[PDB]
């Protein structure tokens, strides 16, 4: 009914990692520390690092669901707003109703859950390249925040899960979202609300 966000580390060490892109006005993706919340353009990259203490199993896998924050509102399945999901900008892979989508990765899955109808996207896992300390994928959120229809102002979170070949959770982490038009002027500005309070 509701997935679980608890931070769950695990027998790899497993946790996210981010930028440090700053907040200036033409910043497209920036990350806030004191938030655990990623501010970000609509359908522009948004790289989120993948680290371990050791190297889980081949067929590991990574997938990335978004959920309402608020309690009252966490059962309804995030979902693109009636206008973006007609918009027709499919990459080809991606169903058009998806909110998270994966850019470069022609073995990213989509699915629509049978179950509980939620909409994830989950990749293999690779290891990093030669000379990198961890692996980096790439997302892009395909609504605005405040897509009327859709998250309709509402804050979600991104659910970040390690998984075994069958699906069996190895490790979890989690950020809030905010898609909006100045990413940079937000999170100041959040970062502010934060500090006067
Ligand atoms: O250092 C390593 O060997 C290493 C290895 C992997 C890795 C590679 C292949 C596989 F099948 C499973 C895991 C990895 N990873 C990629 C996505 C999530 C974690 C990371 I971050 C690593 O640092
Ligand atoms: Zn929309």
């Amino acid at each position: 009914s509701v997935p679980s966000q608890k931070t769950y580390q695990g027998s790899y060490g497993f946790r996210l990692g981010f930028l440090h892109s700053g907040t200036a006005k033409s910043v497209t993706c920036t990350y806030s520390p004191a938030l655990n919340k990623l501010f970000c353009q609509l359908a522009k990259t948004c790289p989120v690092q993948l680290w371990v203490d050791s190297t889980p199993p081949p067929g590991t896998r990574v997938r990335a669901m978004a959920i309402y924050k608020q309690s009252q509102h966490m059962t309804e399945v995030v979902r693109r707003c009636p206008h973006h999901e007609r918009c027709s900008d499919s990459d080809g892979l991606a169903p058009p109703q998806h909110l998270i989508r994966v850019e470069g990765n022609l073995r990213a899955e989509y699915l629509d859950d049978r179950n509980t109808f939620r909409h994830s996207v989950v990749v293999p896992c690779e290891p990093p390249e030669v000379g990198s300390d961890c692996t980096t994928i790439h997302y892009n959120y395909m609504c605005y925040s405040s897509c009327m229809g859709g998250m309709n102002r509402r804050p979600i979170l991104t659910i970040i899960t390690l998984e075994d070949s069958s699906g069996n959770l190895l490790g979890r982490d989690s950020f809030e979202v905010r898609v909006c038009a100045c990413p940079g002027r937000d999170r100041r500005t959040e970062e502010e609300n934060l500090r006067k309070k």
